[PDB]
């Protein structure tokens, strides 16, 4: 019986810090989704466990060059972490060096823009140069593009990369920052998630425009053959068909919001 | 090295008899979207494969009474066939006996009705007595009812089990002609995609309404601890991040649409 050492990520609704968290200590400090379903996860598991904000606030890539990854998918590579309970995209690039459960959640990159912003689609973004757009830095959205073949994101990858001032962000809050302050010149990429809960928060000035790009999930991630895989797969299944996973997205989203 | 066996199920768009059929061989005989995934798993784990429709056309179900396993899932626990790709549901009771790689599609259980029907929610259905409904009477769809503590679902499933005559039919397109014939007073419920599917299908008399149920996905299943499982998922990893699986959807669903 050992303790186990989560990975997560500071990112709303998924792990935020309590109003009150100096006054608190260990996993009572944090709240919100993954903190929620975390304990549902080692309830159902049987383990105890410490969460722990990743150290570079990363969710993971691998450096082209020395072939190190960072994020919180380093950490399991690595071994500083057993589990990871985040926001975690499933990749082809990440689940060839580490374990996903299920899909806890599903997900697909969408574009955020502040209100009154003339652009409807990623089309609209490809044949333009007046606004601005681009993605998180090391996540699963910035992947996307760099690989994508299809015409529109591969034009869009092409400005992005080259785009003088950058155009990556180092947190979603930073992207969501740029996008409300500039006047309408910034579109920014990302998960339709994280999207539509911005999308519902004060100063309500945001809002998620046009379809998907692409249609995929979140999962717990553990280290290659980890003995807490299979029982974390289960628990997940299990969750999703007790409604649980439902009840903590409208407890996380809808129930919180504040946009009317 | 040797031919893998398939087990799949005879469901629009999955999988369907060409019209021709009966002048091609093997896999040649069928056509859908499930068909057209399984010749690229093949390609991309390397692997020869033949086709085959599953024996008593289920999914897959164990009795409570013998525990032996049905349908799709029976053919992969008793070692008839070494894959499944056919639009099953990934559930626990299944993930306990087999492996599924990760989702290849997204659905979740969703309402059909003839169009007019006064019904824009299952709470609506649970509400009410005039108009029917049931199930695919072997698969997740019962299954899910059958186990909810939602009390909606719970008040629906304690309609369904005892309305008579049936509620329940033998396969997707039994429940579809029921809408269809019932002037209104059945409705189905069935999985979201499958629903889409029939409201691009002439006459274009039924709809989807309200939202889904449930969410959840479809897997490529595989006996447990089969050799095949992980180059399966990496496959279909590789297939969704190429876009082939959304060219795939769009094919079978709405680039040939009759509505
Ligand atoms: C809990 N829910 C919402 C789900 O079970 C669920 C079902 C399917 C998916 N995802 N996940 C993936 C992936 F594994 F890639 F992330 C994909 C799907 C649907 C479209 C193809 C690829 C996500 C969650
Ligand atoms: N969920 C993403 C991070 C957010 C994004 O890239 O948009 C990942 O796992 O990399
Ligand atoms: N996809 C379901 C069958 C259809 C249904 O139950 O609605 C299964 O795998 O059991
Ligand atoms: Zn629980
Ligand atoms: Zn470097």
């Amino acid at each position: 019986n050992k303790t186990v050492v989560v990975t997560t990520i500071l990112e709303s609704p998924y792990v935020m810090m309590k109003k009150n968290h100096e006054m608190l200590e260990g996993n009572e400090r944090y709240e919100g989704y993954c903190v929620d379903l975390a304990a549902e996860i080692a309830k159902h598991c049987g383990f105890k466990y410490k969460l722990t904000i990743v150290g570079d606030g990363k969710y993971g890539a691998r450096d082209a060059d020395t072939k190190i990854w960072n994020g919180m998918v380093g950490e399991l590579v690595y071994g500083k972490a057993d589990i990871a309970i985040a926001p975690l995209t499933i990749t082809l690039v990440r689940e060839e060096v580490i374990d996903f459960s299920k899909p806890f959640m599903s997900l697909g990159i969408s574009i955020m823009i502040k209100k009154g912003t003339p652009i409807e689609s990623a089309e609209d973004l490809s044949k333009q140069t007046e606004i601005a757009y681009g993605t998180l830095d090391s996540g699963s959205t910035k992947e996307f593009f760099r690989r994508s073949k299809i015409a529109v994101f591969d034009k869009m990858w092409t400005y992005m990369r080259s785009a003088e001032p950058s155009v990556f962000v180092r947190t979603t809050a930073e992207g969501v920052a740029r996008v409300r302050k500039s006047k309408g010149k910034y579109a920014y990429l990302l998960e339709s998630t994280m999207n539509e809960y911005i999308e519902q928060r004060k100063p309500c000035d945001t809002m998620k425009v046009g379809g998907n790009l692409d249609s995929k999930g979140y999962g717990i991630a553990t280290p290659k053959g980890s003995s807490l895989g299979n029982a974390v797969n289960l628990a997940v299944l299990k969750l999703s068909e007790q409604g649980l996973l439902d009840k903590l997205k409208n407890k996380w989203w809808y129930d919180k919001g504040e946009c009317g």
